[PDB]
């Protein structure tokens, strides 16, 4: 538990928000969600007040996305910005493919207090997919800068790079699926 | 003033360059030019406010997207065009214009907003990066409500796709 006036603006973003967007505290060893906005609710099909407090990994089953899940331990550790696909369960357990976008905020370079993550979901965009994430990061990025995550000087590389390493997770999930 | 006052206070914060027409004037001038936008151009707000846009154009390169455009505004719809502009110094670009309908209702838009994404400052990530772009303006124009509030997902892929249309033909356009 760190600094509040940096915490409620933070929720502030995270509500009147376009994009799924959760807040991971990470002073606390289970690593607890501590926000949702409701594009996320939206998309699991969950209440704020039946998961905060508990880590994201309850939109698993079993031991899916093993090495998806060795890259996310190893950004946690370091602080790193990071993205990657799920394959997530709503509160249904319908299936869906999570492009997850992490990244570290505020504390210190190394240990952040709090981790963002960011749910684009694939599959519903139908045709062009790359777009959509790409669309998606740039949205985010828009967020992150609103924050002060992400320098207001390099929000337009920063977004160009968010947008494509997006299109590119995209493409190796189409490869495959 | 009031609901222009919210409008510029979203201008002047922003990561994307943005730019906004009077609809009511007749020359459709200037009234608004954010700093990316200043800064991709090199000019300064106070030399080109209250000017229509069409003064970063040169000869007669844009008549397809002109007529386009034109389109666009008397009908008070949403357009993507790529046009070939040119710097204060003369230096030409490629601009992906994005133009929105923006204020009063349907029939008589109050103003139009602008978004330049400036082309080949992205290497082969320019579909990528545009797309990017589209998802940025997105969340800008929900910032300003002409976009719900469940519709801002749904408009920013749709923004996002045409963004990458037109980039690709962009590509091959030459
Ligand atoms: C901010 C943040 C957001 C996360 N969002 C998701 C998510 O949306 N879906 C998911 O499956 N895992 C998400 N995770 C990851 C899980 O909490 C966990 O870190 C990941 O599954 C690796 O955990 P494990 O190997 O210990 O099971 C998120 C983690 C953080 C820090
Ligand atoms: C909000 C807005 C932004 C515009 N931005 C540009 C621009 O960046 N570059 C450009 O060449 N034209 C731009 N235009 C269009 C020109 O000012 C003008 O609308 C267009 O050239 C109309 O055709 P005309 O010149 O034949 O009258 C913009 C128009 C609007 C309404």
């Amino acid at each position: 538990a760190m600094d509040q006036k940096q915490f409620e603006k933070i929720r502030a973003v995270f509500d009147r928000s376009g994009v799924a967007l959760t807040l991971v505290d990470m002073s606390l060893p289970e690593q607890p969600l501590v926000l949702a906005n409701p594009p996320f609710l939206r998309m699991t099909g969950y209440t704020e007040g039946q998961i905060l407090g508990f880590n994201c990994r309850f939109l698993q089953r079993g031991d899916e996305n093993a090495q998806a899940r060795a890259d996310i331990r190893d950004a946690l550790k370091l602080g790193r910005e990071l993205q990657v696909v799920l394959r997530n369960y709503r509160a249904n357990d319908e299936p869906f493919d999570n492009l997850l976008f992490l990244h570290p905020v505020g504390g210190r370079p190394d240990a952040p207090d709090y981790f963002l993550g960011s749910q684009f979901e694939l599959g519903r965009s139908g045709n062009s997919e790359e777009a959509a994430a790409a669309g998606h990061a740039g949205a985010l990025t828009g967020e992150l800068a609103r924050i002060g995550t992400v320098a207001a000087r390099l929000e337009m590389d920063s977004r160009r790079h968010l947008a494509q390493a997006a299109a590119a997770l995209v493409r190796a999930w189409e490869r495959r699926g």
